[PDB]
Order: structure tokens, then sequence, then C-alpha cells
């Protein structure tokens, strides 16, 4: 009968409940709009795993440049005069991937991805109680969990300080976005 | 200038993410469903709290009848025979609310919300480890966090075994759902 009419919606409910409950669905639709509002040539989240690992675990191209989704490392160290910059929460211009010394290792990752200069945006996490690795610092009582990073690959493009500002206002949405989706 | 445009997108993320993120969004927007969908006039969510209390914290009435919203109470007894029921998953078909032996003191409740038949489905917690109270079981490793209630209030509705059923399964997606949000 029209018990049919009855799951039709139970399909609906469930999808709803699933869509908005899973990380990804919501960065996946974060950096669709980081992308189209700063008109950037791609946004990444690279995440960071504790155990050294690190991988590039959303991103949206333009259909012009490479999917470095996915795109990965272990035992990923950065230069600790960087983290203190990230841990307080502060974004990182960076007007000139090519010749950035802190950066000078991803010549293969910059190429390419074809990176001219890029906005880099901690994602941070008040881990307080019992929890150590490598990405986090107790001075600050903070956990770097991944960056939102912005890739400017057409120009060297150069950025005001309000964009940068405004990508770390989106990443620290997601912070508390993710805080409540890892069961 | 136009900087302004770059927050008007900022306040719709944030407003997404604040969204999703809510508990409340999501009850009552299945709540909105479930009514729409069994053609009932009232779904409360009735939610218990392990010090007794208890309220309907989320309602979707028919214009018609009584806001039950926020109806509360403390120091909430279940009959036992009524919680083995619904420890084990199981909705309750309640054909006739006003003869129903075991909501035989709900009868100021039931005037006013104008009940004559209800399907009454569990919303239950996978709750390990540490914490004890009035809505919880050692028996099936469980807690009662609330119920979803569905309220024929025009006609003494007959319920068929699919229509429970279905209730119970859009309730057990709502458990998953809050375990995830409750910070
Ligand atoms: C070189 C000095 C070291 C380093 C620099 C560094 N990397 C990032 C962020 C990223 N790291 C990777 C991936 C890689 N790390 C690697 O060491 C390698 C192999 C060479 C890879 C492929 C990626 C993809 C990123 C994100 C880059 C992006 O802009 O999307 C940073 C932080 C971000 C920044 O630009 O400030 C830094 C400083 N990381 C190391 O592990 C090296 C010892
Ligand atoms: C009487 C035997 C006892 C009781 C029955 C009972 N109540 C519910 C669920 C609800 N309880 C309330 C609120 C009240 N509990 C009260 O004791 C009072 C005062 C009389 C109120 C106002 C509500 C609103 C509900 C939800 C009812 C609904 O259908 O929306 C149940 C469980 C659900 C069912 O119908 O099986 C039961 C068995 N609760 C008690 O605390 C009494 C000792």
């Amino acid at each position: 009968m029209l018990q049919l009419q009855r799951q039709k919606i139970i399909q609906d409910i469930t999808q709803q409940i699933r869509s908005t409950l899973n990380v990804n669905h919501i960065l996946a639709t974060v950096t669709q709009q980081v992308k189209e509002l700063m008109q950037v040539e791609r946004v990444i989240i690279f995440r960071l795993f504790p155990n050294g690992r690190s991988q590039i675990v959303e991103e949206v191209v333009s259909s012009e440049y490479a999917a470095l989704k996915n795109y990965h490392w272990e035992d990923e160290k950065w230069s600790q005069e960087i983290l203190d910059c990230y841990w307080q929460g502060k974004p990182r211009i960076v007007p000139d991937v090519i010749n950035d010394i802190w950066t000078s290792c991803l010549v293969e990752y910059t190429t390419q991805g074809n990176i001219q200069s890029k906005i880099v945006a901690p994602i941070l996490q008040e881990l307080g109680e019992n929890e150590t690795g490598r990405w986090v610092s107790s001075e600050h009582k903070q956990k770097l969990w991944g960056v939102l990073v912005v890739h400017a690959c057409s120009t060297k493009r150069v950025w005001e300080e309000d964009e940068a500002q405004l990508l770390q206002q989106i990443a620290n949405q997601l912070a508390i976005a993710i805080q409540q989706l890892e069961h």
C-alpha cells in the first residue's frame, strides 16, 4: 500500500541526522564557501594526527589545479617559532610561499599544488585533562587539530589583514564544530 | 567598501555551524516531521532528568490543542513493568490513554492535552562507564534519556504495529543524534 510513503520520509529523516552529524559534511561545506567567498583557487583542511601523521582531509580545488586531497605525510615536525604563532590562534600570511623559509620543504607539494601565496589558519582544541602528543601545548592549554589553508595559485596574491582575520574567524568556528563530533 | 559582503557570508557560515550543532534544532525538525508524517495532532519529546525531574522539551501541536511545551514534573516514578518494556527499546501503544492504568495519574495532563490514544517511543543511551540515576538500567547497559510521544487527540486512533515500529525507528535515530551533542 502507501506504507511505501511512510519510509520515503524516514529515509529522509535518517538522511539528515546522518548528514548533519558527520564532521566531513560540514568541513566540506565550509571549505566550499571559504573558496567561493575569498575567490581562492584551493581551500584545504590539513589535518594533523598526534602520532606524527598528517593529511589534507578535505579540499576544494578549482578544476585547473591538482587534487591535493588525501595528500599526507608521517612524523610531521613544524618549526617551533611557527607553532607558537599557531597556538596563539593567529593565522599566518604567506605572501610568497616560494621563498617562505618555513615551508622550504613543501616544494614538491608547492609546485604540484602550484601555490603562489596563502593564508594558514590554525584549528585549535581546548583539550584539558589527559592527552599528550606532537601538536599540543601546555603554555596555551590547547591542541592543534589541523589547519584551514587558502591557496592563491593563479597569482602571487596580497592579503589584507581582514582576509586572514576572517579565515581565522571561520577556522575558530570549525574548532567548535569538531570538538563536538569526535565520538 | 564591500568588505561588508565578506561578513554577510561569515554570519551565514556561523549561522549554519550553530544551527546544525545544537540539539534542539534537530529535535524541533524531527518532531515537525513525525507530526506531518503520522498526521497526529501533537508530537512531544518528554525529557527525563536523573534527579527525578522531567519536562516536555519540544512539541509540535496542531493549533487546536494546548501547548504542553515545557510541561514538567519532579521525582518522576514510572511503573517498573513499563521501564522494562522501554529499556528493551520497545515502543508502547496506548490505544486508549483514558483507561491506561499506567498513565492513570496524567489525567490532568491528559485532559488538557486532550489525548485520546498515543504511541510512546523510548530514546535510549548506551551509557557505559560511570553514571547512575533514576532512568538507568544495569540489565540492559542503557539509559532512558527521554521519550518521543505522538498524540491522537481528535479521535481514539488505532495504531498499526508498523506505526509504532516506525516511530521507534525515528526515536532510535534521535538517540544517536543526542549522544553526540551533550558537550
Ligand atoms: C619543512 C621545513 C617542514 C614542514 C613545514 C611545514 N609543513 C606545513 C604544513 C604542511 N605539511 C604538509 C605536508 C608535508 N610535510 C612534509 O614534510 C612533506 C614532505 C616534504 C609534506 C608533503 C602539508 C601538505 C602541509 C600543508 C601545506 C599547505 O599550505 O597546505 C607547515 C604548516 C603550514 C604553513 O604553511 O605554515 C609547515 C611549516 N613540515 C615538516 O614536517 C617539515 C620538517
Ligand atoms: C502515575 C502512575 C505516574 C506516571 C505515569 C507516567 N507518566 C509518564 C510520562 C509522563 N509523565 C508526565 C508528567 C507528569 N508525571 C506526573 O506524575 C505528573 C503529574 C501527575 C505529570 C504532569 C508526562 C507529561 C509524561 C508524558 C505523557 C505523554 O504521553 O506525553 C509515563 C510514561 C509514558 C506512557 O504513557 O507510558 C508514565 C507511565 N509518572 C509518574 O511520575 C507517576 C508516579
